């Protein structure tokens, strides 16, 4: 656990979420499920504040035979973005703060009636201890957004305001013998929380319509995505 300037804050939005996102939602009436498929349950809360729709989005997801930690390397690492994200125009690492932690500029593409959003924002990769070894370890990228002066707005883009988790914890099953662990002992539980700021104006419906088909459709790419690049390997727990 780190010393670079922005140490503090990494730790409280990751306390945060560990205390906050976690809770189980839809069993909550303040949330509805608003899409399901196969093991992915997408919930969403209505939200405006001051005319302006920032709907905090919360997934569940339960996929066999990958970790937490290859599910949260795969979301976090930079080397392999471009095989699974669909959404961005051009990005780039504006600095580097540690092994696990990375400031990124980004921007998006084009969804109607917007000009683009960019964003700008610090990308960590955390292991959380478990208390027992009768519990799980968690997996966190905590992607947020920051300032950072060689970032300023410009008059080009939007820029929107995320706080987005990835929170991955893994299940492991028997050896069956006593014999060995395969990928099918494994099963990594997945909550994905979303609270964006768009950053300017667009119609409360399509925005929620624009919503509940992207991060599905992320969330089964990316997952289906992690689980061919590791088929058929040595299990990083």
């Amino acid at each position: 656990v780190g010393t670079h300037r922005f140490v503090q804050k990494v730790e409280e939005m990751v306390q945060n979420h560990m205390t906050y996102s976690l809770q189980d939602v839809g069993g909550d009436a303040n949330w509805q499920l608003v899409v399901e498929e196969g093991e992915m349950k997408v919930y969403r809360r209505e939200v405006e504040e001051n005319g302006i729709v920032l709907d905090p989005l919360k997934a569940t997801h339960a996929v066999k035979g990958v970790t937490g930690h290859e599910v949260c390397n795969y979301f976090w690492n930079v080397d392999v973005r471009n095989d699974w994200e669909t959404t961005i125009e051009n990005f780039h690492v504006v600095e580097t703060l540690a092994d696990n932690a990375i400031i990124i500029y980004q921007t998006h593409k084009r969804v109607w009636p917007a000009s683009q959003r960019d964003v700008l924002y610090l990308s960590v990769i955390r292991k959380i201890p478990a208390l027992t070894e009768n519990d799980p370890e968690t997996w966190i990228v905590c992607n947020f957004s920051v300032d950072h002066d060689s970032a300023p707005l410009n008059n080009r883009c939007v820029r929107a305001k995320i706080n987005v988790a990835m929170i991955c914890q893994t299940l492991v099953s028997p050896p069956e013998g006593n014999q060995e662990i395969s990928r099918d002992n494994i099963l990594c539980k997945i909550t994905y929380v979303a609270n964006v700021n768009p950053g300017g104006w667009a119609p409360a419906s399509v925005l929620r319509a624009v919503a509940k088909r992207e991060y599905p459709k992320f969330l089964k790419r990316f997952t289906s995505y992690v689980q061919e690049k590791t088929a058929g390997k040595p299990i990083l727990f």
